[PDB]
């Protein structure tokens, strides 16, 4: 078997498992306590927070632990609404700007708020030419009531990277004018789930006020975190949860020490090795694309992740094989080596996301998402490409 | 060293750790996906759900996994408010009835709703006679706008068990009359965090519509679950989170398979051994109280967890040693064997009518599965020693 669904989830690094397993046995105490077991836990959590900050070029004061990317993403949106309501408690609705290709945990909370008449939202389309939301279109959607721009750093289906530094830069410049006109500053969030561990992620270069971190996309456990620039002092955060004071009351509940241990260790590995991970992923992905074009013919392959001049994740190859019988899911069902997907694991009809990218229906119908990882080898690419060869041959008879 | 703070948290059972580590290595796949590491994951999650159902005498369809007791408790409150808003949009506010001794993850979200003028809340005091919220007072607090009664099944500080079955029964009876007057039915939740694994918890006996489960109170991992009676069909649940369809869209987010594997295994051990666990804790806790009274003298000891007639957890002993110097935190600080807690004196003990002088000397000892009578003897001697040097 060969796994190429790393965008859906990654296995745990053995050092990550070690951190978690040891924490289970040795660090089991309530972190709020002065005994060995609880003091050990507090230390693990403090160290983990430093690691996360280091991974994204931030400070630990700006990181809070969460149950995962879904929570982190929901919390940013929740907080922006609560903040608006608190400013007015002193019927206008807050406005959000986002992209047409966001994860369910950004798109769905925003749809819900529109349905419920709590907020206004602009879903900015991606360019059919660049595959990015144009920064001009984002700036053209601004209203007096706009309070958040949320744009994913990299798309999970295509791998396409969004122009988040430009967005932040242009929003900061706009905000100077807004504040001077009595219009509150617009905050910027990016869902960085798919970028972490695949390319450098640095909050100063990104310029963002919030950033979502998702452990299971970078060989860490199924918990997450949220970066909040100057949490408290510069960026407000209104909690969704109320209880016993943990995470400075931004995210109460007894801390999950083993999960935090794992997340911290997964972050350390990214900090040490990101450049090597990126290099490896790119070599094997590019090699996959070369072998697919040599084996099937350049005329028969649509590279759906390639938009001219647009940066993408090093590990992602979304592509389609031309043929009326070669719908993605049917091709995968005949493969005996390849384990991959046709889109988001959680959506397991063509991908709405690909259609939003302007991929024609005949192509989108045949799309397969292969996403490689740290251990993936060229020999494994060769095995996968032969597997695809036999599967297409099977369906063509 | 001897641990007697199991009400704060438990260590993990060895079996629980193995379920988790096995899932880490072998069941790492996305559960939403189809393939080895991922079918393995979905299998684990399904089996765990059945285990949790079995522990509480319910069905797996009525169980959702959460990140912990705080999320589960907040989710119940949130849902009741949303439901009320949904009903009205086709300035009335929902009303909640709760107790004065709830955990921060029930008390604080309710306080926040009062502060934000989103809901009305009655915090019903506990009687200083029985140490329980009187069911009469709960029913007397009912309003047309009442939508939820939430009363913790056992208190974490004192161990005192609340009359949740009576509460549920009297509310169900009220509801027949309410519905026939065009008044919506009142739902009942119990935070069962402190009862699970210490005494039998059964949703049919309890009569509740919602029930919070907290893994780290019963030798499981730091995640949780929520029971919702006839989830979908009978009891509404409006989610807090939006995302990719997991937990039937009641609680989206990629499932934490290893945590779930551990919670399921912890639940399996409770189902298999709950009675043995109860009997052991009761023996050891009762021996603790005997040995305290023998060593310090009966008149020297206030047993704060003891109200005559009133049921309590088998493992909990909240007590005070009478003495000007013997404030709880100072006594613990001088102990070299006992590891425990005091819970300023506890606001919860004050709410129980414990006089200030006794309250501030209060120590909370809560014993566990492994605690022995020999360990009790060590702890009681350590206490004597500690008291002696604070008395010079
Ligand atoms: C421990 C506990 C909880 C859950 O709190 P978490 O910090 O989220 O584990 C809830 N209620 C009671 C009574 C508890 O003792
Ligand atoms: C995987 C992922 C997430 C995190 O969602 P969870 O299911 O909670 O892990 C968030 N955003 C994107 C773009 C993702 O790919």
């Amino acid at each position: 078997k060969v796994y190429m669904d790393y965008n859906a989830t990654t296995p745990l690094e053995p050092e990550v498992i070690q951190a978690m397993t040891k924490a289970m046995w040795e660090a089991w105490g309530n972190p709020s306590s002065p005994y060995s077991a609880g003091r050990k836990a507090k230390d693990i959590i403090n160290a983990a927070r430093e690691s996360l900050a280091k991974m994204i070029g931030g400070k630990p004061q700006d990181i809070i632990f969460t149950s995962g990317g879904t929570e982190s993403n929901n919390l940013v949106i929740h907080s922006v609404v609560k903040h608006f309501h608190a400013n007015q408690t002193s019927g206008a609705k807050p406005h959000f700007i986002t992209s047409s290709v966001e994860h369910d945990s950004i798109r769905l909370p925003l749809e819900h708020l529109v349905e419920e008449q709590v907020a206004a939202v602009t879903f900015v389309p991606v360019s059919k030419v660049s595959g990015q939301t144009e920064v001009d279109d984002i700036l053209a959607a601004v209203r007096p009531t706009t309070r958040l721009v949320t744009i994913m750093l990299a798309n999970n289906e295509t791998g396409i990277v969004m122009p988040v530094p430009e967005i932040s830069q242009r929003i900061k410049a706009l905000n100077q004018e807004r504040v001077a006109a009595g219009l509150p500053p617009i905050l910027v969030h990016t869902d960085a789930a798919q970028a972490l561990g695949k390319q450098r992620v640095d909050v100063e270069d990104l310029g963002v006020d919030f950033l979502t971190i998702v452990g299971h996309k970078f060989y860490g456990p199924r918990i997450g975190a949220l970066y909040i620039r100057g949490l408290g002092e510069f960026t407000p955060l209104y909690p969704m949860l109320f209880g016993g004071g943990q995470e400075r009351n931004f995210r109460p509940g007894t801390e999950n020490t083993p999960m935090i241990a794992g997340l911290g260790k997964a972050a350390e590995l990214v900090t040490q090795n990101c450049e090597a991970y990126e290099a490896h992923m790119r070599d094997v992905r590019d090699y996959l694309e070369e072998r697919l074009e040599a084996e099937f013919g350049q005329k028969r392959i649509h590279l759906n992740s390639q938009f001219p001049g647009t940066q993408r994740l090093p590990n992602t190859c979304n592509f389609s094989i031309r043929g009326p019988r070669l719908q993605g899911h049917v091709v995968l069902a005949q493969c005996r080596v390849l384990m991959a997907s046709v889109g988001a694991a959680c959506h397991s009809q063509p991908s709405p996301v690909l259609l939003s990218y302007g991929v024609p229906f005949d192509v989108a119908r045949n799309a397969l998402r292969l996403s490689v990882g740290r251990s993936t080898t060229r020999a494994e690419v060769d095995l996968v490409v032969q597997d695809l060869k036999q599967a297409v041959a099977q369906l063509e008879d």
